[PDB]
């Protein structure tokens, strides 16, 4: 709970994205996204921290876009000030060609450099920019080392970047964890995973995504959980411990693997007990196919794989 001084780190929303090409993926997004909308605006923190990706196209799905303002023009009517840094997908690729973020402008700040908020009441330092490629690294590196001299006659310092760290995201990243100063706080974003670790004489934050966009994220959401965190900063020094990363229901993704009876028993029982059609996934050996395609009706789609080889391989 809490407190003096709050606020969130959410990333990665990939609104419009139109996973496997369904109109129903499509509005599992933006429903996820105006879940974690409905959460924040509860909690009321005094800044959200938005480590980009936001969107998933530079010419987003107009009712992406509407219904990225709605969000956070609600967020800056009930006095919260966003920060927002420019992801991959949010970066323009022609000379003139203006991001979608750019029609958040009215309710967000688009971070490119530094900022101190007063907030109320105190003093804190936030600096990020946008999303540099593995090739403008050296460019970045000044950014930093910029960055950093401003940073350190402050003492609560924020960091914003949208980037593959060296760490964390083995290949490709264009950013080492050797690469970067001390910080408070790191809000990252890119990594579409939830990563909380304390680091270098504060804590690293990759808020992840906020909805199954792989192909993987399926052990991850369950084990952690999607969504956002909210940090607080009221109180000196800052460890795991007043961080409450808050978790997002989202369609429910199952894993079959069917290769016997009892697996394919269980691979139903999962379904029944899901409270929405799912999204089904894993491998289904070719000879249970059909008897499985029995259940159309009760899946929102089957990404499953088919086997047709014959394992012997048993159990220790
Ligand atoms: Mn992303
Ligand atoms: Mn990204």
């Amino acid at each position: 709970r809490g407190s003096h001084m709050m606020f969130v780190h959410i990333a990665d929303n990939h609104l419009g994205y139109r996973q496997y090409n369904l109109d129903d993926r499509e509005k599992d997004i933006y429903d996820s996204f105006k879940l974690c909308i409905k959460k924040i605006l509860e909690i009321k923190p005094d800044v959200v921290l938005h480590s980009g990706d936001l969107f998933n196209d530079l010419r987003p799905p107009v009712k992406a876009l509407r219904i990225a303002m709605q969000a956070f023009k609600k967020l800056h009517e009930n006095n919260i000030k966003v920060y927002i840094v420019a992801g991959n997908h949010e970066m323009p690729r022609r000379l003139g060609e203006e991001s979608p973020l750019a029609l958040l402008k009215d309710y967000v700040k688009i971070l490119d450099g530094k900022d101190v908020i007063n907030v109320n009441g105190e003093e804190i330092f936030i600096c990020g920019t946008y999303y540099h490629k593995k090739s403008k690294r050296e460019e970045m590196l000044d950014k930093l080392k910029n960055f950093e001299s401003e940073a350190k006659n402050y003492k609560k310092k924020i960091l914003m970047l949208h980037q593959g760290i060296n760490p964390y995201i083995p290949l490709d990243y264009e950013l080492e964890h050797f690469d970067l100063p001390k910080f408070s706080y790191y809000a990252l974003g890119h990594i579409h995973k939830r990563i909380l670790e304390r680091f270098n004489d504060g804590i690293l934050a990759y808020s992840g995504s906020t909805e199954i966009i792989y192909r993987n994220e399926y052990e991850d959401y369950k084990k952690e959980g999607k969504g956002f965190y909210l940090v607080d900063f009221s109180g000196n020094d800052l460890d795991i411990s007043d961080i409450e990363k808050i978790d997002i229901e989202c369609r429910e993704f199952v894993e079959v693997n069917i290769k016997d009876k009892k697996s394919f028993n269980e691979a139903v029982n999962k379904i029944e007990r899901c409270k929405n059609k799912p999204v089904v996934f894993g491998k289904i050996k070719r000879e249970f196919k059909p008897w499985f395609d029995t259940l159309k009706d009760k899946i929102l789609i089957n990404k499953a794989i088919i086997v047709d080889d014959e394992f012997i391989d048993m159990p220790d």
